[PDB]
Formats: C-alpha cells, structure tokens, sequence
C-alpha cells in the first residue's frame, strides 16, 4: 500500500460555518452584583483575552486555525427578570483601544452596541462585522489590532434583587456575509449611521411641570469635568458647518415596568417655561406597554424649515441660541407604586437625507449630558 | 442520563426557589429486547 | 386565606376507546406517564447541575 500524500484534502481553507451548535466558540459569564449604580463598567477587556481562556468548543480550534473568516459574529445574551424590577445593560464593541480610556456609554456605544432592559426582554442577539473596512476577519486580526468589548451598566436596579445575578453570552459564526461601513468625507452617503448618546432622562413621580430639553447642536462631542468626550461618528459629522436631514430617534425603558408614564415628543426652539398650550407642534405620544421596550420615532424634514449649526458655544446664553431642540414633556403624572424614577434612553440612529454645508473652523468646548 | 444544568443564574425578587416537574409520557418507536430475571431495589427520585 | 377549588364533571361527547398493553406484541408507542422527579434550583448557586438516570 502507497498512496500519493500530496493529493489529500489536506487544503481546505473554507471558513467555518453549518448550525448553531457547530459554530460556538465562546462562552463568557459575566457577574451582575446585587447593589449596582448607573455608569460602572461590568467587563472590559480584549476579544482576544478572554476568547482562549478555557473556551473549548465545537469550532474553538477551527476558529484558532483558520486564516480568513467570512461571517459575521453573533452574540446571544440571555438573562430574565420578573416585571417588579429593572436595569438597563449595555454590550459595546470597539475596533481599537487606547491607554487609560473612558468608559462612558456615549464613548463605547457608537460603533456596534445592543443596548436592552432584562425585565422585559428574556434574550437579546446582536450581529456585528469585526473588520469595518473589507470582507473577513481571523483571531489573530483581533489578536493584533485589539479589538474590544465591554458590558457597562448605563441604569441600575429599580428594585434590588435577592442575589447577585450571572449573565452568560456566547458568540457564533452566523450565516452573514460582512460587508464594510465606510465613512467618505467627499461624497456622504445620503443616510449617515450616528448611534449617537443623547442623553438619560429621569422623571421622578409626584412631580407636576418638568420638561426635558435635548439640544441638537450635537457636535463637538460630550462635556466632562474640563474634559470632552470624542468618538469617530461626531468627528466625522463635526467637519461640517450645518447640516439637514430628517432625524430617526430610538427610545428606551431603563425603568421598571412598574412605573408608568405618557412622554410627549415634539421639536421646539430656545428655552420654554412648560406653558400647557405647548401641544400644538406636531408632536409624538409615547406611551409604554410591558412587553413594549424600544420605540423608534421619526421626525421628518418638514418640521426643520433651514439647515442649521453643528456646533453652539456652551457659553452662549438660551436666547442666543439658534438651533432646534428636542423637548419631551409628561402629558400626565408619573403614577407606580415602588419608589423608583422613570427613565428614558433617548439615541439618534441615523439621519436619512443627510446634507452637509459648509467647513467647519471649530468650536472649543460641549455641553454637559443629562 | 438526562442533565439539566442552569444556562444563568437564577434570578427573583421573592425568596423562593425555581421548581421543574419531568415526565416521560411516552416512548415512540418502542423496541423490547430479552427478558428480565429482575434486580431488587431502586433509587430515590430527586 | 384558605381557597376552595371547585370541580365539575360532565359526560363528554367521546366515545370510550380501550388502551391495553400487550405483553407479546406490543405497539410502536409506549404510554408511561412516568414521574422522573422534581427539580429544585437554589437562587444565587453558581454550579449546580441535575441528573435523571434512563
């Protein structure tokens, strides 16, 4: 017996792929205390640095020796609560990593991010493309380029649980071919992915006139104790002078399904003093189920007369002012019967019909979010 | 054997513990080999 | 307080069928309605996993 060795199938550089079971190949718990605040990280660390520590799955070693990955990875978490609490979790994901970073939601949360409230949802998967610039991605590519994931906690516990809980997320090779997210300076696209962090609003109950107000003069970034905060996305959009679009929003419940409240959403200008006749701008009502999580609301173009500026002097006072806001006011009472506040988690997705006029020279400074 | 193994943990507000009742209801594609001389004794359930 | 379930029975419209088991030839489903057990998981237990023997 002699067989030719050089004729094996000994080749085969197909990337990996066939069902859920046989594409795993990771497995991470994360431990979520029992008396958490909003704001404190819950993990951060390189994909890489927590891939191969005693993960030995069906395709851990096919995924440890394979060149070229043409799949995008999905990620499944899965931790339940019953209806008398509530939190708001947050997985993040970066392409690099620098020395000593912030782990602010608005930082973290603008290139891949699923953001979502246990007591309401029983599971949550997100799909993400590791590589943003071309088709395909290896180990030793995140190994390399240290690529990041964090879980922050962006609202705590409205009621504390008996224990402290353990959350376990487990990534796959899904059946999605990646395809790049390229930001052009020249020629923009006529939709441009911000994610961008607006802001955490909390109504507190028994309270009779408040009204929350968002400025959309969003870049520059975020304000912080002499300190700004910076991502790609509102860098990209700060090089602009004005802009003009129709403005796609997504709101979250960090609350507990407990708390009930009606949220009117409207557009507005300057700094108003909660007159009741103020719902005769088109404006949007937001009302909560308990199966209801994420509600996305577009505003549409019609409601912007002209374009307007990218970025506002913090030092500028409310009446030298001239960019739209974004108000929400309580169209009744905060009614519940634990103690808790309502939260919201408003974020600016994307912007359809995007038009940028205009170079910006700069403007030093951002205001404070919340 | 049959294993059943917590995914997470297991998470309340009341102080109770988190029951599950299996029941074998029915064999399908049944096929019987042999005869049993018999074995004295059985294990505890649960 | 202390609850009262209440129950009613009624002649369904139903025909009565027999189901008996065969010791020679038996069928290709096995009803056994068997009690395997009852699963107790602790809140806040980290590793804990539950065995039924076949």
């Amino acid at each position: 017996m002699d067989v030719d060795l050089f004729k094996l199938s000994l080749d085969d550089t197909s990337s990996v792929k066939g069902s859920l079971l046989d594409t795993r190949f990771a497995q991470v718990r994360v431990v979520i205390p029992k008396a958490m605040a909003g704001g404190n990280e819950l993990l951060n660390s390189n994909l890489y640095d927590i891939l191969v520590v005693d993960n030995n799955f069906r395709a851990a070693a096919a995924l440890a020796h394979t060149h070229i990955i043409e799949g995008q990875i999905k990620c499944v978490c899965t931790i339940n609560l019953p209806e008398n609490t509530g939190c708001c979790l947050a997985l993040c994901v970066n392409s690099s990593n620098r020395g000593q970073f912030s782990t602010d939601i608005y930082t973290i949360g603008s290139q891949d991010r699923m953001l979502w409230n246990p007591a309401c949802s029983k599971n949550s998967t997100f799909t993400f493309n590791p590589n943003p610039c071309g088709t395909g991605w290896s180990l030793e590519f995140l190994r390399r380029t240290k690529f990041h994931i964090s879980v922050v906690c962006v609202s705590g516990w409205s009621a504390q649980p008996q224990t402290d809980l353990v959350m376990t997320m487990d990534f796959f090779v899904a059946n999605v071919p990646c395809v790049p997210r390229i930001y052009n300076l020249g020629s923009p696209g006529q939709t441009l992915w911000l994610n961008r962090w607006m802001g955490k609003l909390s109504f507190g109950q028994g309270v009779s006139n408040d009204i929350k107000s968002m400025p959309l003069a969003i870049g520059g970034g975020a304000g912080a104790k002499d300190s700004i905060l910076m991502n790609m996305t509102n860098a990209y959009l700060s090089l602009w002078r004005y802009f003009h679009g129709d403005l796609v929003f997504e709101v979250n419940k960090m609350s507990s399904p407990y708390i009930k409240s009606t949220v009117t959403f409207f557009i507005g200008f300057g700094g108003v003093s909660f007159q009741p006749e103020l719902e005769d701008f088109p404006n949007k009502l937001v009302q909560f189920s308990e199966v209801q999580e994420k509600i996305e609301l577009k505003f549409t173009r019609a409601e912007f007369l002209t374009a307007w500026s990218t970025q506002v002097d913090p030092a500028a006072q409310l009446a030298n002012d001239g960019c739209p806001y974004l108000y929400a006011m309580v169209h009744d009472s905060t009614a519940s019967t634990i103690v808790g506040d309502f939260n919201l988690g408003v974020t600016l997705t994307r912007i359809e019909n995007f038009a940028g006029i205009g170079c910006n020279p700069g403007i030093q400074g951002a205001r404070l979010l919340g």
